[PDB]
């Protein structure tokens, strides 16, 4: 714990994954948090009815004591401060770090900012619609004490203008692929990731792409369940969160808990993405692999150990986030063609597709990158935050009731949480 030597350093070093991770008994990006940004789309249904499985996220009803927020708001927070602590340790530790110095710094800075815009897609309305939106508190020194807990809330701007701070160097970081340090460690392809779903959120699409271009030596592999059984990653996998026997999530906090039996998740096949008959095609491969029997989806359903691997940024993803980019910007129409091409090429036979992609334009071009990116991430922590980055509707229509809340509604976003009310006297100033 006192950095007395380079093994110290890196125990909690991977402490900060553990942290965005899950503990022993509550979860965030490893599990109920990362289950948020699918709840929150309109690509599943959960049908619980019990706000202990987010029913409440689901139904866009989150208020100050649901336990979605305060974890959410608890564990973010709580790997904040051990990133902050990390850094100002790390800082009196220079020769013990020796040449890894400015790794370590870099990793640590890319889970802090990691864990800011994860928080930015719950709490601020989006940029999109006011980049002066009230979003939480800046907490960025080593706090050990209650002391500091007064604090105003940041912009949904000024939150997205740190994080690409903690992004700007990132020189240091490792380049690997296809190994375990290399998916389960933040790259120099994991930090441009994140960077680019930033400038997207801001409109910035040549910023965008200048990001996300950098990610190079990736592939898709043709067969699409690969990353879902051992060893959990492929050459297609830049960033996941690792799970191991000793660390899987508790009770109801697993990926594979919420999809497994039917009785939390299932796809929405009257309205959501595999409703659509182009993104439900018999013979795609993702329809093979993830659309079971009585809705399931296959993706996630190892619930006796837990063990599949988190995926937070693996290639596909890089491909039609570009494809987004350049179908917004002028010229760059038959590059955003390509870009899709090659996604839905994949899994989807060219020869017999009924969507020629060669002919789309305008808004059937960028509805068909959307509705990629919809079946392509299906149950991988993202619906939820296309939509609201974009300052679309949420719409959810069931067969007894339909939710649709925009960013005018009081439950477009989730409420500064009791937790923080109780201690921040300044959170409304
Ligand atoms: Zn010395
Ligand atoms: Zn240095
Ligand atoms: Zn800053
Ligand atoms: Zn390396
Ligand atoms: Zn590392
Ligand atoms: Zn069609
Ligand atoms: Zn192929
Ligand atoms: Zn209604
Ligand atoms: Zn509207």
């Amino acid at each position: 714990d006192i950095f007395t030597s380079p093994t110290r350093i890196e125990a909690t070093l991977n402490g900060l994954y553990a942290a965005i991770k899950n503990t022993g008994t509550k979860s965030l990006m490893g599990g109920k948090s990362y289950l948020v940004f699918d709840n929150r789309g309109d690509d599943v249904i959960n049908i619980s009815n019990n706000l202990v499985t987010l029913f409440n996220t689901y139904n866009m009803n989150v208020g100050i004591t649901d336990a979605e927020n305060a974890d959410t708001w608890t564990y973010a927070y709580l790997a904040i401060n051990k990133v902050n602590t990390f850094l100002q340790s790390l800082e009196g530790a220079r020769e013990v770090a020796g040449e890894n110095y400015d790794r370590y710094v870099q990793e640590a800075k890319f889970v802090r900012a990691l864990a800011y815009y994860y928080l930015n897609n719950l709490y601020p309305t989006p940029y999109s619609v006011n980049p002066d939106a009230k979003s939480v508190p800046l907490r960025l020194t080593a706090e050990a004490g209650t002391e500091n807990n007064n604090m105003p809330r940041s912009t949904v701007k000024q939150i997205y203008e740190h994080i690409l701070s903690d992004l700007e160097n990132i020189s240091a970081l490792d380049t690997e692929v296809n190994t375990y340090t290399g998916v389960t460690h933040a790259t120099q392809a994991a930090a441009n990731m994140l960077k680019m779903r930033v400038y997207m959120a801001m409109n910035e699409w040549d910023k965008a792409i200048t990001a996300g271009e950098l990610v190079t030596g990736y592939s898709l592999p043709e067969d699409v369940t690969l990353i879902y059984k051992a060893p959990y990653f492929s050459q297609e996998s830049i960033f996941s969160l690792p799970m191991a026997d000793t660390n899987i999530p508790n009770t109801q906090q697993s990926l594979a808990e919420y999809y497994y039996d039917g009785k939390i998740m299932l796809i929405d096949t009257k309205s959501g993405i595999m409703s659509k008959p182009d993104y439900s095609l018999a013979t795609d491969k993702r329809i093979i692999a993830f659309k079971g029997e009585k809705d399931l989806l296959m993706k996630f359903t190892d619930a006796k150990t837990k063990l599949q691997w988190v995926p937070i940024f693996r290639y596909a993803e890089t491909l039609l986030d570009l494809a987004e980019c350049y179908a917004n910007k002028a010229g760059g129409e038959a590059t955003a063609k390509s870009l899709l091409k090659q996604v839905r090429g994949r899994s989807v036979d060219a020869a017999t597709d009924p969507l020629n992609i060669d002919n789309l334009s305008g808004d059937a071009l960028k509805e068909a990158i959307y509705n990629e990116k919809r079946l392509e991430f299906i149950g991988e922590g993202i619906r939820g935050i296309d939509i609201m980055r974009r300052g679309e509707h949420f719409i959810k229509v069931g067969e007894n009731e339909t939710i649709n809340v925009g960013p005018s509604d009081e439950k477009y976003t989730w409420p500064i949480p009791q937790v923080e009310l109780l201690l921040n006297k300044d959170i409304n100033k």
